[PDB]
This record gives C-alpha cells, structure tokens and sequence, in this order.
RNA sequence: UAGCAGCACAUAAUGGUUUGUGGAUGUUGGGUGCAGGCCAUACUGUGCUGCCUCA
C-alpha cells in the first residue's frame, strides 16, 4: 500500500541550486570562497595512538578555496572530525565579480582534477571528468597569505610550480651519481608529501614528513626486521646504491586513506620523489569530500529553509528568521545515515501537533459531525499514505540523507559524471517520505512555533486554517470552577463537558463527545509537547513510553475522579452510575474503570479550549498542575507492563496459556512459572486476563522473596 | 597506502513471531491495514581481531 514500509521506490539525489551548473566561464564574473578551518577540540593523546604532534589547521598559511560561477549563502559553521580532533569550518566569501583567462581556468581546473583523481584516488573506471557537462559543476583551488600580509589570493605561482613539476604524472626518473650526488635541503622537506621511488609503482604509497631526524643516517638501523640498515635494505630490495651515506632521515606518516570526517571515532630523502603539494595543504585536501558533501548536505537544508520562507510566508527567504538549517538537515536525516542524529523526536512532536490542528480544523469546520464521523475523518487526513503523497509532492525524497556516506563508493565529486547507481541514486520506502513531513513539522514548532507549523501545513497543501435552563443544569459548578481554579465565561461549555448522551434532560447543548474528541488532540499534544521540552531530554524510546502512559484514559479517569468531576457528571444511566461509584471507591481506597470518566476529563479540556478563545496556553494552565504529580512519577520512573515485568524476572520459566472462554464470556489465561506455581487470570479481554495472571504470580513472587 | 575471513555493534531489505490498534459478512471473537518488541535469510559501515600484500 501506498506510505507503507513493505513499499520501497528509487529517487534521483537533490544537488543544491547554487551549486547545479555552477562552471566559471572565461572572461565572466565568479566567486571566490575561503574554506576557513579551526581545530576547536583537540584529540586526547590515549586516542592518538602513535602520539603525533595533532596539526591545527589554522597554523599554515596555505589553505583552499572554491570558485563557483553562482554565490553561496551563509550556512551554520559545522565540525571535522579529523586525527587533530574536532575543526570548525566556515565557507567565507573572499572576491566576487571578478575574472578569469581561459589559460588561468585552465590551471586551475586541471589542477581540480588533479587534486579528486591524484591527490585524492577518487576517480574510478565508473567515473569520468566532465567539468563543463557534470550536474555538479564547482572548482576548487590553492590559496595563500601575500607577503605574511594575513590576506589570503590564489596562489597561481604554487598552481604553475606544480604544473612544471615531472613529479606531477608519475614518480621522477632522476637518479643521483657520483657526478651528480644528492643535496638534501632541509627547507623542501619540513612540509612535504613524499613518494619513494623504488616500490609499487602502480600505486605509489604517499606520505607526510611528519619529522626530519638530522642525527639518523642510511647507516642507522632500519624499522623491518628484514634489514639491518637503510642503505643494505634498498641494496638488497632494489639493487639502489646511494650517493649521499651522511644524508638525515625523514619520520613519516601514511595520506589518510579514510574521507569520512562527519563523525568521532571514539625513509630515505634521495630515493624520494617530492610531491609538489605541501603536507599541510594536503590533509586539508583530505578533508574535502566530507567538507564537501556536509556544504552540499547543509545547502539543501536551506535551499528547504528558503523555499518554505517562499511558500509559507513563514521565515525570511535571504538571512541578515526560520529554522536553523542544522534542525532541518536532523529532519531530513534518517537513522540508516548514521549521521549523530535522526528525524525521530520531532517525528513525534510533528505527529501530535499535527493531531491537534487538524482536530481543530475539523472540529470547526463541521460543527454538525458526531465524533466518530470527525475520528473518520482525522483517520485519513493523518495516515501515512496522505503525509507520503503531500512529502513525494514536495519533493522531500530527493532531499533525504539516507545512507552512510561513503565517498568512493556513493559520492560523486565536482565536475565528474557517472559513465551509464549508488552516486546519484537513491532507495527511500513511503513510510519513511511520510515520518519525514511530521520531523520537519516539528522542526517549525519548535523553532517559529504553531502559528508557523500551521502555515508550514496550509503550505504542504493540509487546510488546517435556554439561559434558565442553563442556570438551572449548571447549580453548583461554581465550587467545580474554583476547584479546578478556572471560570467559564459561557457556562454551556462547562455543561456540556459533563453532559452524557443519555442525559435527555439537556436540551440546550451537546452531550460531552465533541469536546472528547477536540480535548483528545490537545492533551496528547501538550503532553507531548512537554515531554519533549523536558530537561531531562528523553531518548525517543522513552518519549513514546511516557506518551503511551500519560495520554491514557485510564489515567485520565482517576484524575476525573480525584478533582471531584464525577459529582458533576450528568446522567441518566443506573449502571454507569454504579459503575463510578464503584471506580469513585476504588480509587479513594487507594474492576471497571468508566469510559465516561476519561471523556469528560478530555472533554472539559475541549470546553476550555473553546471558551478560552482556542488557548491552548489556557487549557495547559488548568491541566498541568492536575497532571504534574503523574508526569514527574512516569517521567522518573518510565512505568512497565505486569506481563512484561514477569517476563523480565523469569524469562525461561513463566509461560501464558492459550486464551479461555469462559462461560461469562469473559477470558481466562493461566501463567506457569516453573518451579514456582500455576496463576490463574479473568477479564473481559486476553490482556486483562493475562496481566490479572501476571500480576498475581508477580505478588506472589515479590512475597515468596 | 592495499585485499580478504572471523567476532561486537548500528543499520535498512524479504520472510515469520509477538503487544497495541482500526472500521469490517462482523450468527456469540478468524479478513485485512499501520506501529512498536523478538526469530530467521541476506546488505553495508565502523570497530575488536585473524590471515595475507609493501615497508
């Protein structure tokens, strides 16, 4: 079925409007933006296993930059998780208009290329380089401090020593003699990328200068246990005989091999070739596929933001508001993505206050609909099916971040196409589409409130936007009114709250069930609007065992009983009369809860709401301190089911019996915990059955003890 | 800077199981829809390893 999880369909990935199509042109005005980099956490030194010096990014005065045909928008500044620790990135505008000779783009795109196929390995036989004709169409080059003057330029001089460089294609053929014999410069190695020139040739293993030992030698010891010494193991390795014996030795460190940063996780010079990049230019380059795909992921976000200001009127299209795109970037994420966080708790906030405007909305547009026609209605307008249809029509799919980013195996760079799929596809089940509208509801709730949800709503396409007798029926509530702390302005509200169906004596209002069905909605959300809100921060486990067990009529009915509401009740019902007196009995003690009891504690909710002028501040008023004692009890200790309980404490020795129908027709169940007795339950369902069973072995149990 | 095979965990897919829930021909409750918790087949990632490339 349609918005169901056994349905699964196939959709193009998003990629962001000022980054589609976005090639410089020759001659053309483009932007240049500094990827500005801040080591904000260090890494401990227990999980620094080899206790290298961590490198702040900042410290150096090349950095990159990226040249885009089309500007980019400020976008939150969001962490690295690199082997320094956490780095905070901010993309910032450095020039804007200016222009570009063909033989200047030129450099710079052939050195683009150079840095995702060369540097970075992540061209494939899948993959080729079409910076004019990819979807993605960005370059990304060198910048560098002018004359220690703090202001950072393209560095084109660093751009063209690189193209001049033979190191640039493959490994240098210059080998040293006698004639010619190697002269080590300290001055090229401190921050350089080296590539040793004698081994795997196809591959090239490349490394950092991590330390230059002036007092190691080709006569010192080698690190296998292979070799005796540097200057034996090339001998014997490569047949290579060096020229330079006294040379200093450089400690090296292998080019990170990982490109996934979006998370915590917790040799011989003279047979070296140089690489012409720098090594602190170079673990920033590393850097640049999560960098990357968190700019493009963030872009989306408020490409959404912006979009929404547009089409609800809610927001600012363009910032000095509207979401952080950070929340909306949660909302969009699923827990497949592995991301730190997921759409989960403001799918459940969405969801309840989605509950409440269209319960609203229906209950004000059909003021002649009975409750079970207006549930009807709800039923459908709330269904999975519905919310996946409006997120599929808004374009939502596209924009998920559904699996665990991988560069080289489902991230495309900029400037390459797919040669005809993990890089530019995507597998979202319905169910998913429609959680997602509820996480971006509660993303506008809690960020620009109801008044902006409800827009955001009206924006998916969701329309969310006698007196005797009176005086007579409603003798003695004024002692209700002050108990509950709260004065009717229209007391046909209040009478109509506790009027019962069969209370035929009320011909000047309703009974109670419109109000039920209108107070439902609103204690669930308020609820869950609390629980949310809860300092505690509650997982979103608990947040649905909390709700489950706070928004229950049950629960409802002792609190009806507790502040007097059953010496109100009006009807014309012996036995429902007898049934609250017996509940009423129970209760103060402290068997059939009423029905009835529950309802016109949420109906009364409903006349509130109503007579308040649809405050739902109001209504939270009277209610919170009635239901406060309860939440702090659940919300310290997250109650448990007795059948649940039971098999928690004996998990291999207590089992149910099959269901038993008894000649009442009521149901029995009988539980067997082994070693320990047989439990016998009756209620007029299985589980009132089998948690009367469960919960008398329990006693007995707990007594036993 | 490489590949593979075990173990932990996360995770979606296709089956089953189990709690909640719905209007339904509802002769007095087994027809189907959606959520949770489990069991199986199979996927990916990180990590604890193990073998195994270069050093």
């Amino acid at each position: 079925r349609p918005g169901s999880t056994k349905r699964r369909q196939c959709y193009p990935k998003a990629i962001p409007e000022c980054l589609r199509e976005s090639y410089p042109k020759p001659d053309q005005p483009c932007y240049l933006y500094v990827i500005g980099m801040v080591l904000t956490t260090p890494l401990p030194d227990e999980l620094n296993f080899r206790r290298r010096k961590l490198y702040p990014p900042e410290d150096t005065t090349r950095c990159f930059g990226i040249l885009t045909a089309k500007p980019i928008p400020q976008i939150p500044h969001f962490p690295v998780y690199t082997r320094s620790g956490e780095v905070t990135i901010s993309i910032e505008l450095k020039k804007s208009g200016f222009t570009l000779s063909q033989q200047m783009l030129e450099l710079i795109t052939r050195l683009h290329q150079y840095i995702f196929s060369h540097i970075l390995r992540l061209e494939k036989p899948a993959l080729e380089f079409k910076p004019t004709g990819a979807e993605s169409a960005y370059c990304v080059l060198p910048l560098n401090v002018v004359n220690d003057s703090g202001t950072l330029d393209i560095d084109f001089k660093f751009m063209e020593d690189i193209e001049k460089s033979e190191a640039r294609i493959g490994i240098p053929s210059t080998k040293y003699s006698k004639e010619t014999p190697f002269v080590f410069k300290l001055e090229d190695y401190q921050d350089a990328v080296i590539i040793p020139r004698y081994r795997n040739f196809d591959q090239p293993h490349r490394f950092y200068v991590a330390d230059v030992y002036t007092d190691l030698t080709p006569l010192s010891k080698f690190p296998s246990p292979e070799y005796e010494t540097f200057a034996e193991y090339y001998k014997t390795k490569y047949n290579l005989d060096l020229t330079n014996l006294n040379q200093p030795l450089l400690d090296v460190d292998h080019t990170s091999s990982r490109l996934n940063l979006l998370t915590p996780r917790h040799l011989v010079p003279e047979l070296c070739a140089i690489h012409p990049i720098p090594a602190s230019l170079w673990r920033k380059a590393v850097c640049l596929p999560s960098i990357l795909y968190r700019l493009h992921c963030l872009l989306t976000a408020e490409e959404l933001r912006a979009q929404t200001a547009s089409d609800a009127g809610v927001g600012v299209r363009s910032l000095p508001l509207g979401p952080n795109p950070g929340l909306i970037l949660q909302a969009l994420t699923l827990s497949n993505a592995s991301d730190g966080f997921n759409l989960e708790r403001l799918e459940m906030l969405g969801d309840s206050f989605l509950k409440h405007a269209i319960t609203t909305y229906l209950f004000c547009t059909y003021p002649d609909a009975h409750e079970g026609r207006l549930s009807y209605m709800r039923s459908k307008k709330v269904s999975n099916c519905n919310l996946y249809r409006l997120g599929k029509k808004k374009g939502l799919p596209s924009r998920m971040v559904v699996s665990i980013f991988d560069p080289p195996v489902n991230w495309l760079p900029p400037g390459y196409v797919v040669n005809q799929d993990l890089h530019t596809e995507q597998c979202i089940a319905d169910k998913s589409i429609a959680d997602c509208v509820e996480a971006l509801l509660g993303c506008y709730l809690t960020s620009c409130g109801e008044r902006a949800a409800q827009l955001f709503l009206c924006s998916l396409g969701l329309k969310v936007l006698a007196e005797k007798t009176l005086n007579h029926l409603i003798s003695g509530f004024e002692t209700f009114e002050k108990k509950i702390n709260y004065r009717f302005k229209n007391k046909a509200y209040l009478l109509q709250a506790f009027t019962h169906a069969s209370y035929h004596y009320n011909t000047i209002t309703d009974c109670y069930q419109r109000l039920e069905f209108l107070g439902d909605a609103i204690l669930d959300y308020l609820i869950t609007k609390h629980l949310y809100e809860d300092p505690r921060q509650h997982s979103p486990g608990v947040l649905t065992d909390l709700r489950s067990a706070l928004v229950n009529n049950t629960i409802f009915a002792s609190l009806a009983v507790k502040y007097d509401y059953h010496k109100y009740f009006k009807a014309v019902s012996p036995e429902l009369f007898h049934v609250i007196d017996d509940f009423v009995k129970f209760q103060l003690e402290k068997i059939e809860v009423p029905k009835a009891m529950g309802d016109i504690f949420e109906s009364l909710a409903g006349a509130i709401y109503m007579d308040s002028g649809m405050s739902l501040e109001v209504v939270w008023q009277v209610y919170y301190p009635m239901m406060q004692p309860l939440i702090e009890k659940f919300s310290a200790n997250v109650p448990r089911s007795p059948v649940r309980e039971l098999l928690e404490m004996e998990p291999e020795t207590a089992k149910f019996s099959p269901a038993e129908r008894t000649y009442d027709g009521k149901v029995r169940v009988t539980v067997e915990v082994v070693g320990k007795g047989k439990f016998k339950g009756v209620g007029r369902s299985y589980r009132i059955a089998k948690s009367a069973a469960a919960r008398r072995a329990l006693r007995s149990l707990k007594a036993n003890q």
